[PDB]
């Protein structure tokens, strides 16, 4: 119904209004200056000495740095070749496209933007060869792009994207150098020539639906769009600790030493210079100052501030930041015990492992949907119905203890007389779908020699 | 189009404007003077005694020194059985060019500039025969060049290089001594300063693309150009701890001593030499001073400052610097424990290992792309479609617990009756591609003897 | 309950984690207090008496 | 210069394409063109 020119001017306004909330999540991960993080006791000229806090960086990195995808799994009805990794498998073509796009680099980037902002968008197309690209021309381009560059409108009736705009905000953030509009059956692109748009390049496509998928950080079923992982609890503790750090840092510049005073002493009798209010006196260690005392004069001190009084609160906030985040105790509260054995490691990691296994579940849906659009993009028509049952498969998020599994798996297999088949011992050892294939081929060489 | 004569001047301005940003990150790794590091309580003549804090260097080295490249994987047609023998595989060619260039030195250097400044560049060409260098004429000349010496313009739309320029300064000083342009069509070079420029030496070029590939420290998709690894949180604790060290140092020079006073004793009665204000007294240890007691005189002292008060803040800022960096807490101010078991080492290092495994992905992409350009440039024509699935293979970043692997690999292999084929035991022991190659010769030679 | 304690602890850290320093019996014009602002600046580097 | 100012030089052609002097250098990073002392400014400052 609505024309691409009007629909571009509508969506570029909605995209630009979105940036006013995304800046509030970038400011915690980048550790930009936040007014509520400035410690109040510090004098107005010393408030330039900001103290940034790394809990949001630490928490988002600790989730993203242990998500790792391996080959997709696809069922088959009475299938003669269920061994995933054969030359004709659905699993093998979708993993070939994953490698040919470098998604094992680009997805692990895109999951940080998905955690920081609450969404990132996968896009699908065939490569246009007139650009002279360094890409394989038979694979679909699959690209994941951040909410600072791509925006999509979701109908809450169908829970699916209607249409979407990518806006390239140019060199040094000045102006929109190009815009691309995705619609259910076509894509348009305009470039700004100078102050105004060049006429649109266009492309029809075989999909019945828009070629963009949100990786959405859905916390909860009633969270429609997905939420930043840097939750209000951890935001409040990041700013709370930054105030304690600034007040401690100002205290160490002003009061960690005592202040010395003398009362009942006439400045012109002490020889204090009237033009400057000071007397220099040579103060090598053991010297004694002898004074006139005609008032009944005496020495006094204001006491030092004890910096431990702030460290008592820095410890308390590190225990709260650790408790809200669910990281192992030594990531934040490093004034705590160190795991001694493979069981103590499983105990400490348990809540961070389950956090990541839940995000493997949620982000799996977005990559499975993107691979079904990529299939229809390359091969026209309908999808073989087993692809509706496809699953992503991911590395175990726990720290890989080798020896503790090695003899457990060996004692289960018992040289082929034992409880488990060959391949299960390889799966429990954590060898990936790609590396289990090469082991199958090496095993079929070893069995020819002895 | 734009003239090569103008394409220096048009973006040597951008090259110089870049240096003002790079100089900020350099000051932290080179441990140079900063206004924010100077401890405010120290008096202005003593402020020459700068103290510098090694956290930025410690963090950048702890990443940069743990990553090393073992080789490349290129997926063969007709199954994963490639070898270095007669009609050798693709991977043994690319590894010969890696060795012939000494990239195992130039990469471990260039990853350090890529972590400090946020990017570094890989430059590809044939070698010029006419300069008589110690290089094999038949390999592509590949070398890594820092962002202090090279610049590139990246297309906002496709995120690939449009233009790039070296500028080489004189052996000292601000004067240029050579500049070089890279364009898709050609490489061009000049051999004199700004003013007095030589005529362009020029080379015609075989690629559709600029022969300069950025290594970039992208933390996130919305990092368009990569970012310095020395994060604002780690800068904050570096500058904060430097102030505590200077104020502690001032306190040790001025106040770690109790200052002793006498009130009501007349300088005249004490025999003070009036023209100098001082009396020397012969002060071996056990002697007792006796005074006429003046106007009802008495002794006083100002108390010493507790240097412990600053150390209680040094320990807290070490505890924060460990938490932000993700180093094992045996680094920095060392914890009251050391990991005494093979599993407890993996418990301590898990953060640093997962950050280095993450860097190995994002730097792997730049090396794979540079090896495709080097192949397409030296062999000419097209790229075989399998090179779009090429992967780097890197060493395990963890400390190698050889004995704990040896028990485990032996229990799994069980003299060939066990769970895994022989070569998988060699991979799990962490032998590199070139070692797992040479062990085939030794194993075949052992099989002549029995 | 815990949210109230975290706010009161953070208020205390901004207002009272520090000794407050007083002088009695000193005339403000003897100290050289500027009567137009109520203050005097003093150069407060380490160990000055 | 064993008993006065410089005598006339002895010499030996070597016919190599490059100077027979090679720097070992403590390259900290690519931008460290000549290499630098291992006794870094922070380790100087804690020593003093």
């Amino acid at each position: 119904s609505i024309d691409p020119e009007k629909l571009r001017d509508q969506l570029l306004d909605a995209f630009e209004n979105k940036q006013n909330e995304l800046k509030s999540s970038k400011a915690y991960y980048d550790a930009e200056r936040r007014p509520d993080a400035i410690g109040l006791a510090v004098p107005l000229d010393m408030r330039k000495y900001l103290a940034h806090v790394g809990y949001p960086r630490t928490y988002v990195d600790a989730i993203a740095e242990r998500q790792e995808l391996e080959g997709f799994r696809i069922p088959s009805a009475n299938g003669e070749e269920p061994e995933s990794g054969g030359e004709n498998d659905p699993a093998s073509e979708l993993w070939d496209w994953w490698q040919a796009n470098n998604l094992d680099i680009e997805a692990t980037l895109g999951h940080t933007d998905a955690l920081i902002y609450g969404t990132a968008y996968i896009t699908i197309s065939m490569p246009d060869p007139e650009v002279d690209f360094d890409v394989d021309p038979e694979v679909p381009l699959i690209r994941v792009e951040p909410p600072t560059a791509l925006y999509a409108e979701v109908d809450p009736r169908t829970r699916k994207v209607l249409y979407a705009i990518r806006a390239i905000y140019g060199a040094d953030g000045n102006e929109i150098v190009s815009a691309t509009l995705y619609l259910p059956d076509t894509t348009m692109t305009w470039l700004r020539a100078e102050g105004e748009w060049e006429a649109p390049t266009s492309t029809p496509h075989g999909l019945e639906m828009v070629p963009v998928i949100p990786i959405s950080n859905r916390t909860r079923l009633s969270d429609l769009y997905g939420t930043s992982e840097i939750s209000p609890e951890l935001r409040s503790v990041t700013d709370a600790a930054a105030q304690i750090l600034m007040n401690m840092q100002g205290t160490a510049n002003l009061m960690a030493i005592p202040q010395r005073l003398i009362f009942g002493a006439k400045p012109e009798e002490l020889g204090i210079n009237a033009e400057t209010g000071q007397r220099m006196f040579d103060a090598y260690m053991a010297r004694i100052l002898a004074f006139e005392g005609g008032e009944g004069a005496h020495a006094e001190q204001f006491s030092a501030a004890e910096l431990r009084n702030f460290v008592d609160a820095l410890d308390a906030l590190d225990r709260k930041a650790a408790s809200y985040s669910g990281l192992p105790p030594q990531y934040l509260s490093s004034s705590s015990d160190n795991p001694a054995s493979a069981e103590a490691i499983k105990a400490a990691e348990s809540r961070l492992v389950k956090k990541v296994e839940r995000k493997n579940k949620i982000f799996g849906g977005a990559w499975e949907q993107a691979m079904r659009l990529a299939y229809k993009m390359v091969k026209g028509g309908d999808i073989p119905t087993e692809y509706y049952r496809m699953e992503t498969v991911w590395r175990d998020p726990s720290t890989p203890t080798y020896a503790a599994k090695a003899d457990a798996a060996a004692k289960l297999f018992a040289n082929g007389a034992g409880l488990i088949p060959r391949e299960r011992g390889w799966v429990d050892m954590g060898y990936t779908i790609v590396e289990r294939e090469q082991m199958r081929q090496w095993l079929e060489q070893d069995q020819k020699q002895g």
